[PDB]
């Protein structure tokens, strides 16, 4: 009996989407974004509400650092970047 | 960037375990249980409260059918018991 035991969770509703290996954002996935606390696995935790389709910072980065999605910088960080927090346009200064 | 992409779900607080291939029903896991609507992939949908350690019904069962659990046969239905539903003990006539 014991070779085939299966634990089954309930159908996942929320996600985040990391495309690139050396990404540190990731897309929030859930109908009207995902509120403060949201837990995943690898020790992320929400700090503040992000809505569907914004990112999520996936770790601290540090004022100037720089913010990379799809591989590439998109840009820095104006202010440092709380783990989990939102990553809202007004702190980031593009790359030119 | 495609090749490894990824989607990382919400941590999983819900679940149902199933011991042996053969079995028809599982056990809940969650604190104060699991309420109706709590949807499982598999098409599983829990049509009632469900405490948590008790027996959902994996599949519709006729009424004398089998109860399996562990690939044994635990009991007969006493009445149908619908896919989704918990197995109360009243409902149950053992084995003899």
């Amino acid at each position: 009996a014991m070779a085939n035991i299966k634990i089954r969770q309930e159908t996942p509703t929320a996600f985040y989407i990391k495309v690139h290996d050396t990404d540190n954002v990731a897309i929030i996935v859930n109908d009207n974004g995902l509120k403060a606390g949201t837990r995943f696995p690898d020790g992320l935790e929400l700090i503040e509400h992000i809505p569907q389709g914004h990112k999520v910072a996936l770790l601290d980065i540090p004022a100037n650092g720089e913010i990379i999605r799809y591989g590439e910088v998109i840009g820095y960080a104006v202010r440092a970047i709380p783990r989990g927090s939102w990553i809202d346009e007004s702190m980031v200064v593009l790359p030119e």
